């Protein structure tokens, strides 16, 4: 519905951050890369397809593999989303690098997210996080609250960072991919995959997203 969503699960908001306080009361937070709840609206286009093969590569062969993955289905829970991040922080140690998320839901479960970051349609890391429904106006939510991120990702950032170009930066980023993979925890069916790519904001505008939906002919 231009929504990120299956029958069965919808994803809210999604953020990758970075927190730093800056005196005892005070605290300040920077944004890599955002999606935020928005109401789908009559008037918005219908999502555009991207062909599911031609992504094969840039995520994991075989089992746990898109393909395979896809295979299982349901197709219509299937999502590309591409990510503008916003790597400019006008803000050391001690900071904390952390993703927040939220899930809805007409149905109470627990879910277990899977996220494999991935090099070269490698995988480098995968975590694995259970979250647990909660009754909110008509529906269940899942809130996923300041999730740590792991060192591959901090390092990744940080070096990242630190090219003297964006151009570089989009480079590097043209192999690195994030498969997000939630399942009912127990029965272990497929409610969302998103397929996560990447470009720096070359703007210094804030950072954006665009959605797509995977499709196989
Ligand atoms: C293994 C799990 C894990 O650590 N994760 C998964 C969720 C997730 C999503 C996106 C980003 C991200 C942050 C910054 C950039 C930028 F550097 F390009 F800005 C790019 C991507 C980091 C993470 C952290």
């Amino acid at each position: 519905d231009r929504t990120i969503a299956s029958s069965r699960l919808r994803l809210l908001e999604y953020s990758a951050f970075m927190e730093v306080q800056r005196d005892p009361d005070t605290y300040s937070k920077h944004l890599f890369v955002h999606i935020g709840q928005t109401n789908p609206a009559f008037s918005d286009p219908p999502l555009e397809a991207v062909d599911v093969r031609q992504i094969y590569d840039k995520f994991p062969e075989k089992k746990g593999g898109l393909k395979e993955l896809y295979e299982k289905g349901p197709p219509n829970a299937f999502f590309l989303v591409k990510f503008w991040a916003d790597l400019n922080s006008t803000i050391g140690p001690g900071a904390f690098y952390g993703v927040s998320s939220q899930y809805s839901s007409a149905d109470s479960m627990t879910i277990s997210v899977s996220t494999k970051v991935c090099s070269f349609g490698k995988q480098v890391v995968e975590k694995v996080e259970t979250e647990y429904a909660r009754l909110e106006n008509g529906r269940f939510v899942y809130r996923i609250h300041r999730s740590p991120m792991c060192e591959y990702m901090i390092n990744f950032i940080h070096k990242l960072k630190h090219l003297p170009e964006k151009y570089m930066m989009n480079s590097v980023l043209e192999n690195f991919t994030i498969l997000q993979v939630v399942t009912s925890r127990d029965s272990q069916e497929t409610l969302l995959v998103i397929a996560f790519v990447f470009e720096v904001s070359t703007s210094e505008h804030g950072a954006q997203h665009h959605v797509y939906k995977l499709v196989k002919d």
